[PDB]
């Protein structure tokens, strides 16, 4: 489909079965979702922001589906205050900006 | 044109007659530009992402340039890591996400 940004571009998320509601992000590289007890091994990681940077929880490939479009990839779980689909997901959905 | 994001979706940008890089953000509700000169009256203003909060300079109808689309608009500047073009102007251009 295609989302205007009059609004935020929010969009139902489903993973590690749980569904959500995620910023499609064309300024992040990464995914970064809000604090979650997904199984499986993780490695720590620092992800900087406009304002400085958090600590996340690295997990490698995982499965998420965005409307509909499965993507599998690096995914940061971590005290963020909004989910946040980044580059690494949005390409494998063949997500494109168009103006 | 259409704009894959397996890169950082940068453009350049003409503001105050000078050309920038600049990041198109989707994830971005303003439009956040690294220090510079901007002629015009300002007011100080707070904005926050990832980290925090930082001090930013609020410009009201500024012109800006974006790949070759006009825009007028709000254009914050202060410390901000990238140039961000945010939804503010990127409705201004027309600008969608399309997958
Ligand atoms: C109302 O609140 C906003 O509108 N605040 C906006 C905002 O910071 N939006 C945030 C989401 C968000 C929204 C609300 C609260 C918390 C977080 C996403 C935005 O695209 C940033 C832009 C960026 C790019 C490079 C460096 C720094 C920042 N990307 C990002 O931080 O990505 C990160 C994960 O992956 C990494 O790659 C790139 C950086 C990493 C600001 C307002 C205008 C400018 C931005």
């Amino acid at each position: 489909p295609q989302i205007t940004l009059w609004k935020r571009p929010l969009v139902t998320i489903k993973i590690g079965g749980q569904l959500k509601e995620a910023l499609l992000d064309t300024g992040a590289d990464d995914t970064v979702l809000e604090e979650m007890n997904l199984p499986g091994r993780w490695k720590p990681k620092m992800i900087g922001g406009i304002g400085g940077f958090i600590k996340v929880r690295q997990y490698d490939q995982i499965l998420i589906e965005i409307c509909g479009h499965k993507a599998i990839g690096t995914v940061l779980v971590g005290p963020t205050p909004v989910n946040i689909i980044g580059r690494n997901l949005l390409t494998q959905i063949g997500c494109t900006l168009n103006f």
